[PDB]
């Protein structure tokens, strides 16, 4: 029994919406291949309830899903069961725009009209790339795209796999581009979880010890990714890096995690100083050669 | 577990889609302690525009309206119908025949007019009360859902009710009885149909009689009494008693000829399912099952119509 109780009616519509579309899809046969029209397709539902079911939900609202067959396919290729996706969004209000499902597995990002256009723009190629690389990639994993209409207002959302662990705490965040010079602001430098940048990183001497095992895979991955982003003539994307300090945690065991769920996590190396878990993925790709090449190096340095 | 809502006509796919949709939604809605007055003016309305998506069985564009859903859910409960069952009966496979039956013959789906839906609203509060205080024991139509479908910009109203007839037992003869003083008979056109709808004068001509025996006759006549009086209270007129007769032996042979043909439990029913069914008196000639319900509830005035109706239906059985 799902009430879709959330701190805000937008979020209730979202939960209602994700629940409705996933159910709907469960009655849609899984096709032998995606078709070009699936890339221009959408489900639209308009709800108008008179004197009924008002407790958590608005009486009137619209919910639109973009390209449901493509995103259902992406979920699969990313190793994600539709029923778990649904459960993550609906069992409980997502929490604090940049939201997270209650179980921290999926990030829910508000985006713009042009963003959604940019997405349509790259979606066939992005899909094809996901196929070719068998789901293994540092790129953002796009799970669903949606427009909500509440109180006459439209709101676009993209749902992604969370870069960070969902049960492990992060002690560092470093947004990295590799160019110029970027730093953390005074105002921000004193927040609980500071979003440091390139220079703040190098001026700390911070390195990441994953061995040459993990580094070989990671770098091979990184280049094919940024090459793809470049071939798409895209840029200004960062490498989000999270650092979890095991020991500090002690102040179901520490450092323990499920690689199939925390897809970006990486164990520290034997021959390494402190014991930690790193999280590394490419974020912010919705907007060339020079940027890629550079970003590729700067990243291959800290490691 | 996939449901395609495959059907001969888009309207039917939409119906299946809608009952399925509204039942799931209702499942995330607490069962109230009691119904509230707004519940009697409530409705749900969904509007779908699919673009290049999910077009095999459903239209791309349609609307589904459920009237007073909280009331009808509660009605289903008081008639001992589980929502899952109802949903399955409607959605597992297309209704068949406007007048439809669920593929499993448990429920009837009648296409009705805007006026009908209006009349349903007029009487809905009192009907519910009357169903509460007779504990669901009535010859009246038992209403389970009311819907408006929209396909190709055309509106279609439907009411879902329980089948007057058994869902297993075959009917071999049926009558529509009113008791009117006017003449009422089966047309020449009708008589040549497979299962003709005979009328008042045909039933009398045939010397027909229904042998239910005294304990059942009383329980029936007591239902009829409050039912018609209730209908009388409301402005209601010109409803009929639907009478279906099932011949036990004839069915046994028909079954027999059904196997032999393919080659190339004894006149009983569940009274919690076949709610209008009565066995024949243990002293009847032929062994029989009857089904008897009032239908169509949406000079002579209602009170006198009821009175007429009553005395006739009372002389129909023995
Ligand atoms: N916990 C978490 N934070 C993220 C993730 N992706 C991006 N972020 C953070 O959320 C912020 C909001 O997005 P942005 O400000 O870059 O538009 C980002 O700057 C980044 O610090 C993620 O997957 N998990
Ligand atoms: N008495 C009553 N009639 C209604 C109500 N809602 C719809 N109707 C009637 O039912 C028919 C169809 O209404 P519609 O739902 O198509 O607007 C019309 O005759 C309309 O007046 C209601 O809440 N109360
Ligand atoms: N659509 C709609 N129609 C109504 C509603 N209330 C009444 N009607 C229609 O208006 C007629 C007159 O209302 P009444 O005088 O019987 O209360 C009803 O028989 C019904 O057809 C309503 O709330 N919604
Ligand atoms: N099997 C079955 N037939 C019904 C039921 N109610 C009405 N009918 C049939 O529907 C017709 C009467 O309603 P009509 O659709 O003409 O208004 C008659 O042919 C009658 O036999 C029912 O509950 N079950
Ligand atoms: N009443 C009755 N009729 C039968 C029986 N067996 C066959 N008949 C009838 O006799 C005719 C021949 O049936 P058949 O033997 O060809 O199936 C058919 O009309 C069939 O309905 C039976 O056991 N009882």
């Amino acid at each position: 029994v799902k009430l879709f109780r959330a701190s805000e009616p937008i979020l209730s519509v979202l939960m209602w919406g994700v629940n409705h579309t996933i159910n709907e899809l469960s009655n849609v046969p899984v096709p032998v291949m995606l078709m070009p029209d699936d890339f221009k397709a959408y489900s639209k539902i308009k709800v108008d309830n008179h004197l009924f079911n008002k407790e958590n939900l608005p009486s009137r609202f619209k919910f639109k899903e973009y390209c449901p067959m493509v995103f259902r396919n992406l979920r699969e290729r990313f190793g994600i069961d539709d029923q778990d996706y649904q459960n993550s969004v609906t069992r409980s209000a997502p929490i604090n725009r940049f939201l997270t499902t209650y179980d921290r597995r999926f990030v829910i990002k508000t985006v713009s009209s042009e963003d959604v256009a940019e997405m349509h723009n790259i979606l066939k190629k992005y899909h094809q790339f996901i196929v070719e690389c068998h789901g293994n990639t540092l790129l953002p994993q796009f799970l669903g795209m949606y427009r909500l209409t509440v109180d006459g207002v439209e709101t676009y959302m993209v749902v992604m796999r969370n870069v960070f662990s969902h049960r492990l705490t992060v002690h560092r965040k470093y947004d990295l581009k590799g160019s110029v010079a970027r730093e953390a602001s005074d105002k921000e430098k004193a927040k609980d979880l500071p979003t440091f940048k390139d220079n703040d990183f190098l001026n700390e001497g911070q390195k990441l010890h994953v061995g040459e095992e993990s580094k070989k895979n990671f770098l091979e991955k990184l280049k094919r990714d940024v090459e793809f982003l470049a071939q798409l003539k895209i840029m200004d994307y960062s490498l989000l890096v999270g650092i979890h300090d095991v020991d500090r945690a002690e102040q179901f065991g520490p450092g323990e995690f499920d690689p199939s769920v925390d897809v970006y996590a990486m164990k520290s190396h034997e021959s390494s100083p402190k014991k930690e878990v790193y999280f590394m993925a490419i974020i912010d790709i919705l907007t060339p050669e020079q940027y890629s090449k550079r970003f590729n190096e700067f990243m291959s340095n800290i490691l």
